[PDB]
């Protein structure tokens, strides 16, 4: 079958195939070549993404996703048919029907977009699931039981926070805070307290290496960047310890979304949540100790799920089976 699921996701995109699984997994990133005044998609994907902060003059990585929606409709449409044709059966000759994911607080706009994007780029029918929906299928949990279940999506471009039962939401939010802010975090926290300047795969680094929703000194690398001062490279070793309090921000704007939702919450649900705790899905998932953090700021239980940057294209692919 060439019918498939997509997350198309702010930093990036998966791929479940019907009858297959997952079958694509790339970094949201598109290198424009700048030959003649018109632009030639160069790249898409891992090789895009290598470009970051490193193109010489013609040459240009562009994430054409940007909190969790599509800003760039052309280039996301480019994006889009190549990891299409990527996956393709070339045995088959019908368009695929297509799910993609959209963020609960997408506007009326942003989803009309995605819509007409995936029909632009082939699909021959589009239907659009809600993140955290998909997320909490791909987790596992009991989502068509009368029980509350509570899933935080993680994302790049937003945190979803929803609580499910029969199928349906009880309550669901879209915050505009995810990987992509806790790296725009790094850069801000290092040109403020390091006056040293950084580029976004080194703040990527930092995140993965040594991020922490909270204090642990812990272990520490070496980073480069540019001396703000004296324009000339200049190296800084940065703890898990500063990690955290460069996190602080954006950590403690999912914890308090946490908290806004389970006060939204009905008491028989949200004493359901109490009994089996909160589900963490996505990249941010993997920030070591954001579980504890919220744990400890709500008093629940907090739970990662198996394969938390697969969970909402698992979901998708569920339903889309």
């Amino acid at each position: 079958s060439n019918d498939i699921a997509i997350d198309l996701g702010t930093a990036n995109t998966l791929i479940y195939q019907k009858g297959k699984g997952i079958v694509l997994n790339e970094p949201s990133v598109v290198a424009l070549r700048n030959v003649g005044g018109r632009k030639v998609v160069h790249a898409v994907g891992i090789e895009a993404k290598q470009m970051l902060g490193r193109t010489p003059g013609h040459m240009e990585a562009i994430r054409p996703m940007r909190d969790g929606v599509i800003a760039d409709f052309e280039v996301a449409e480019e994006m889009i048919k190549y990891f299409i044709r990527k996956v393709h059966n070339r045995k088959g000759f019908v368009n695929p029907k297509v799910i993609v994911c959209v963020p609960s607080g997408a506007t009326a706009v942003e989803r009309r977009a995605i819509n007409d994007s995936c029909l632009n780029a082939g699909a021959r029918r589009v239907g659009l699931i809600d993140e955290p929906m998909a997320a909490a299928i791909g987790a596992g949990l009991p989502i068509h039981e009368p029980t509350g279940s509570m899933v935080v999506d993680i994302g790049g471009g937003t945190t979803e926070v929803a609580v499910l039962s029969l199928s349906g939401i009880v309550y669901s939010r879209s915050v505009r805070v995810g990987g992509d802010k806790m790296d725009e975090a790094i850069i801000s926290y290092m040109r403020r307290h390091h006056n040293l300047l950084i580029g976004e795969t080194t703040a990527e680094r930092i995140k993965k290496e040594i991020g922490t929703a909270r204090a642990p000194e812990g272990l520490s690398i070496d980073v480069k960047g540019r001396d703000l001062m004296q324009g000339v490279p200049r190296e800084v070793r940065i703890s898990e310890k500063q990690a955290a309090d460069a996190l602080a921000e954006p950590v403690g704007q999912i914890v308090e979304a946490v908290k806004v939702a389970l006060e939204a919450t009905p008491p028989e649900l949200a004493s359901d949540i109490a009994d089996k705790g909160i589900m963490l899905t996505g990249g941010g998932a993997l920030l070591r100790g954001l579980d504890a953090e919220i744990r400890d700021h709500t008093g629940l239980p907090v739970t990662v799920a198996d394969d938390p940057l697969s969970c909402v294209a698992l979901g998708c692919g569920k339903v889309l089976e």
